[PDB]
């Protein structure tokens, strides 16, 4: 029978344990089991997988990003978000499922955390070109395709 | 005057700073008032002080495991549990009080601590032997008794 | 144009990268922008920004220590608390804006965080003797305000 979930690691390097999730066509519903493994807590380190269409993924993180640690760094009401966990730091699991309707064959989708802190790359501060940071999605992204 | 409290630490190295508490006949109430020195948030290295007789202590640790990370590692309305404080992070304080008529002479109990997280031996970046651990309550254990 | 805020950062270190504000008099508002960079969560090196008179200030610091961390290490309706951020961790920001009208030219004010967490000056894993002692963060993160 037909796998209709994902079991995803996202760890204190800023990776996650795969770059491709291919969802089986004859699923009703696809469900990613998000963890985190590692010491840093949720709001120095946190994760959390998100779903877009590959054209949406820049607008989706660049509004996450403004939209700040207290919103999940997500867009309230995004619709280019077709399914999101919640932001979660080491120690803790979540699970979002979603219905493969929301999918159609032959589009391209990116999966991604979209949480962004400042890397203090020097000092003991944030300045200069660290003001400037792509957030978790430069590294931690990945292809979602229905086949 | 009798001293019907105590104060108890439990740090990052999976370490209480007691391996044994005796509690004073003539306390009417006893109260534990337990903190957290280190660094480490509490999904990572969380500790709680939880009260069985010798004989339940593996009953309790065992249903704590299994009840996870949102449950306190504690088997909710577990009747072996004969006082518990919350689970706490470094920094955080938590006090019990519980009446020493729970208690007889005589009797053998051990307090412990049933978190139990999973450790990265293989500095690898992931949890993949690992997924097995004894969890704190293998360091972090003591007896009580009343006398 | 009045420059009416200021944006400030508390490290893991007990620094913050300011330790003087002069604020503009033809400011109506004055706001500060509170972040914290580093590593280490609120309960363990959490940082706020509290203003008071210099007069007050050993009493604010003293009374949010005994407070504790559950009242975010403040008095609860401190009279003496000009204008304070809530308590926050690495990765975290909070701001505050407060009326200039509530400062006088020519008066002395200090501001300082308020938290105070032990430190294991021995490295032996426990707090235990003269590390039951501590100033706090105000011993380091402190610094004056004036109105001009
Ligand atoms: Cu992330
Ligand atoms: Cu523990
Ligand atoms: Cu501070
Ligand atoms: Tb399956
Ligand atoms: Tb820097
Ligand atoms: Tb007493
Ligand atoms: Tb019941
Ligand atoms: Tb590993
Ligand atoms: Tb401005
Ligand atoms: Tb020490």
């Amino acid at each position: 029978m037909a796998e209709c979930s994902v079991d995803i690691q996202g760890n204190d390097q800023m990776q996650f344990n795969t770059n491709a999730i291919t969802v089986d066509k004859s699923c009703k519903q696809f469900t990613v089991n998000l963890s985190h493994p590692g010491n840093l807590p949720k709001n120095v380190m946190g994760h959390n997988w998100v779903l877009s269409t590959a054209a949406d993924m820049q607008g989706v993180v660049t509004d996450g990003m403004a939209s700040g640690l207290d919103k999940d760094y997500l867009k309230p009401d995004d619709s280019r978000v077709i399914a999101h966990t919640k932001l979660i730091g080491s120690g803790e699991k979540d699970s979002v499922t979603f219905d493969v309707s929301k999918l159609k064959e032959g589009e391209q989708y990116m999966f991604f955390c979209t949480f962004s802190g400042y890397i203090d790359t020097n000092d003991g501060w944030i300045e200069g070109d660290e003001l400037y940071s792509p957030g978790h999605s430069a590294l931690m992204k990945g292809t979602l395709t229905l086949k």
